[PDB]
C-alpha cells in the first residue's frame, strides 16, 4: 500500500471567506521567489492555482488563488478585488512572453475577454473572445502551433494569437488539444470531434452522438503516427450516445466501446500502465554463425535503425551501416536499402573475388516474408566462394549484423565486407504496456491498446460521470499507478489490475477535476495535490485543497513533473522554467504519455 500524511491544507481566506469551494483541476507552477536571489525559476518551489466558488454556485464564476508550495499560504494580495474564471475548468498557464514570469490564462461566462495575469494575479494582457456566454468557456491549451516562435492559444470558442488575438473561430468546445497530425511539421487543432488546419481550414470530423470533450495523443499501435483518444459523455438518460474510441490520425476508427454497464466519461489518462516501456522492446537474443573471413578485421556491431540498414555494393559487398554516415566498410559500391523487419532468411555468398583475389562477402540474398528476393553484390564476383542460408528463427526479427572489413594494405576503395554475422530477437507488441483508463458513471475501466478491457474498478460519480483521472509512478517499478476521485473518496488503482493501493477522504459533487502529482521543490520527493467541495450532502467531507506526500521517509515519490500548467497536460508542451518549446518533438514518440506526472526517458 501507499501510505500518506499531509503536507499542507487550504480551507479558507480573509479575501471572500465563503468561496472556498474547488472543483476544477489544479495547475502547478512557479510564482514567486521563495529562495530570495531575485529570479522566479525552477530552483524556487513550484506554486498551486485553483478557482474557487461559494457553495453551490460553481457554474458562475469563481476567484483565482494562488497558493504557495511550501505551506498553502496565498501568494497574491487581490489588491485588484480579485479575478474571476470560470470555476468548472482549470486555466492554463506559462511563459508567453518571454521574460522569465509566469502568465496565467483563462475566462468566464462574465467577461468578453480572456484575460491573462501576470504571475502576481494583475491583469497583464486581454483578448476579446469570439463567442459570449457559456459558449465561450472551456478549457485551455498553450502550445505554438505552426511554429514561428509565439504561442498560440486554444480556447472553447477558437484560437487565439498571444500577441494579435483571435486567429479563427469555432462552436463551443469544452476541449481543444494541438498535434501534427500528417508529419507536415504544423499542428493541427481537435476540438469537439473536429480536426481543423491551424488556419482554420476543415480537414475531417469524427461522428458522434453528442458532444465530444477530451481528448488524448499517444502511440497506440506499430506505427510511428499518432493516435486519438476520445470520450463523448452524453448523460445518464443517453448512455447508448456515449463512447471511448480511438481514431487514426485521419480520423478512422481504430476501435470505439459503448459500455451500458458503465456509460459515460469525458477525459482518459494514456501511460504505461500495463508494463515498463522495456517490456515491449525487441531486442537481440540470438545470432547466426561468421560468414566470411574475419582475419586482420575488427569485429563491429551494427545495429538497424528505423528497422533499416543501408548498404552500399557493387560486384561485391562493400559496406554496412545503420544509415549512409556510419557505414563499416570500404568506401565504393552504389547505396541500398534493407527493411530488416520483413527479411525472413539471409543467403550469404563469400569467397575469393575474381577481380581482386582478396576473400570476402561477394553477395547477401535477403528473403523477405513476402517471398521477394533483395540482392547486393553478385555471385558471379566469384573465383570460388561458398553459399549459406540463414533463416530467421520464427517469432524473431532481423535486427542487425556484426560486420568485419579488413583495412590493412588496402586502399579504402577497394576494401569491403569480409565476414558477416547476424544478429535477431524475439517480437513483441510495441504497446502491449500501454494502457487507456477513464472513469464513467459507474466504474474506472483500464483498456489495452487494441480495445480489450483489461479491469473495472467500481467508483461512484451518478452525479457527474465525467470525473478526471491522472497517471504517476508512486512505487517507481516504470510503471503507472492511476489516480481517481468519487463523491467521497481520492484513491490510489495499480495500474495493471486496478488493485487499490491508497484512499484519502477527499469530498466533490465532482465535474472533471483529477489529483496531480508534481514535485514542487525540485529534490525527487513529489506531493500530491487534489481539490475538494462539500456543498452537496453526498459528498460532505472537506473543501478546498489538500497537499499529501509519502508518509514514509524511505519511500519519496520519485521522477515527477516540477510543472503541470494545463488541463491537456502531457510534457510536451512546456519546459520546467515554464516556457513553451517552438517545435517540440512529437509526445507520442518521447515518454508516450497523456495525463502522467511520471517523467520518462524515450526508448
Ligand atoms: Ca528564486
Ligand atoms: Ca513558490
Ligand atoms: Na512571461
Ligand atoms: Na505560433
Ligand atoms: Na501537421
Ligand atoms: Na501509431
Ligand atoms: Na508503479
Amino acid at each position: 500500500d501507499i501510505q500518506t500524511k499531509l503536507k499542507w491544507s487550504w480551507s479558507t481566506s480573509v479575501f471572500h471567506p465563503e468561496s472556498n469551494q474547488v472543483m476544477a483541476a489544479p495547475i502547478v507552477v512557479q510564482l514567486n521567489d521563495d529562495n530570495g536571489d531575485g529570479k522566479i525559476d525552477e530552483k524556487d518551489v513550484a506554486d498551486i492555482i485553483v478557482v474557487t466558488f461559494e457553495g453551490n454556485k460553481y457554474a458562475n464564476g469563481g476567484y483565482i488563488r494562488a497558493l504557495s508550495g511550501v505551506d498553502g499560504s496565498e501568494l497574491w494580495s487581490y489588491s485588484n478585488g480579485g479575478v474571476i474564471a470560470d470555476a468548472r475548468y482549470a486555466p492554463a498557464a506559462a511563459d508567453l512572453d518571454g521574460d522569465g514570469l509566469i502568465e496565467i490564462v483563462s475566462t468566464s461566462a462574465l467577461t468578453p475577454y480572456i484575460n491573462i495575469l501576470d504571475h502576481q494575479g494583475n491583469i497583464k494582457k486581454q483578448l476579446l473572445k469570439s463567442a459570449s456566454g457559456w459558449r465561450s468557456v472551456g478549457d485551455i491549451a498553450l502550445a505554438d502551433i505552426n511554429g514561428d516562435g509565439n504561442i498560440e492559444i486554444l480556447a472553447a470558442d477558437g484560437v487565439y494569437s498571444y500577441e494579435s488575438g483571435l486567429l479563427f473561430s469555432h462552436d463551443w468546445a469544452p476541449s481543444s488539444i494541438a498535434f501534427d497530425s500528417n508529419g507536415d511539421g504544423q499542428r493541427e487543432v481537435f476540438a469537439n470531434g473536429t480536426l481543423y488546419q491551424n488556419n482554420g481550414a476543415y480537414l475531417w470530423q469524427y461522428q458522434a452522438n453528442d458532444t465530444v470533450w477530451f481528448s488524448s495523443v499517444a502511440n497506440l499501435d506499430g506505427d510511428d503516427k499518432p493516435e486519438l483518444v476520445v470520450s463523448v459523455p452524453a448523460s445518464l438518460s443517453t448512455p447508448e450516445n456515449s463512447e471511448i474510441a480511438v481514431l487514426e490520425h485521419d480520423g478512422s476508427v481504430k476501435w470505439r466501446v459503448n459500455n451500458l454497464s458503465n456509460p459515460g466519461g469525458s477525459v482518459q489518462a494514456v501511460s504505461s500502465f500495463l508494463g515498463k516501456p522495456s517490456s515491449s522492446a525487441t531486442t537481440v537474443d540470438a545470432q547466426s554463425a561468421v560468414y566470411g573471413y574475419t582475419d586482420w578485421a575488427h569485429q563491429q556491431r551494427v545495429l538497424a535503425e528505423n528497422h533499416q540498414l543501408a548498404i552500399r555494393s557493387g560486384a561485391v559487398v562493400d559496406a554496412i551501416g545503420a544509415n549512409s554516415q556510419n557505414m563499416i566498410g570500404g568506401s565504393g559500391g552504389s547505396l541500398s536499402t534493407i527493411d530488416t523487419s520483413k527479411v525472413r532468411a539471409i543467403d550469404v555468398t563469400y569467397g575469393k573475388n575474381k577481380y581482386t583475389w582478396k576473400y570476402g562477402v561477394l553477395e547477401m540474398s535477403f528473403t523477405l516474408d513476402n517471398g521477394a528476393k533483395v540482392t547486393v553484390g553478385s555471385k558471379d564476383s566469384a573465383f570460388t566462394s561458398t553459399t549459406v542460408r540463414y533463416d530467421i528463427p520464427q517469432g524473431s526479427q532481423l535486427l542487425g549484423m556484426n560486420v568485419w572489413s579488413k583495412e590493412k594494405h588496402l586502399f579504402k576503395h577497394k576494401q569491403q565486407v569480409n565476414a558477416v554475422q547476424f544478429l535477431v530477437g524475439k517480437v513483441t507488441a510495441d504497446q502491449s504496456h500501454m494502457g487507456i483508463v477513464y472513469a464513467g458513471y459507474y466504474a474506472v475501466d483500464m483498456y489495452d491498446a487494441q480495445g480489450n478491457k483489461v479491469w473495472s474498478v467500481a467508483n461512484d460519480d451518478l452525479n457527474s460521470g465525467k470525473i478526471g483521472v491522472s497517471a504517476y509512478d508512486f512505487t517507481g517499478d516504470g510503471i503507472d499507478e492511476v489516480l481517481v476521485q468519487d463523491r467521497l473518496r481520492m484513491r490510489i488503482l495499480d495500474g495493471q489490475t486496478g488493485r487499490v493501493m491508497g484512499i484519502i477522504a477527499n469530498s466533490s459533487g465532482t465535474l472533471w477535476e483529477y489529483p496531480v502529482v508534481a514535485d514542487l521543490e525540485g529534490n525527487n520527493n513529489a506531493s500530491l495535490i487534489m481539490v475538494a467541495n462539500d456543498y452537496d450532502r453526498e459528498s460532505q467531507v472537506n473543501h478546498g485543497v489538500f497537499v499529501y506526500e509519502s508518509a514514509n521517509p524511505s519511500k519519496p515519490w520519485r521522477n515527477a513533473t516540477r510543472i503541470w500548467n494545463q488541463y491537456a497536460f502531457n510534457f510536451s508542451d512546456i519546459n520546467a522554467n515554464g516556457t513553451i518549446p517552438t517545435n517540440a518533438q512529437p509526445s507520442w514518440l518521447t515518454h508516450n504519455s497523456f495525463r502522467s506526472a511520471t517523467i520518462r526517458v524515450p526508448l
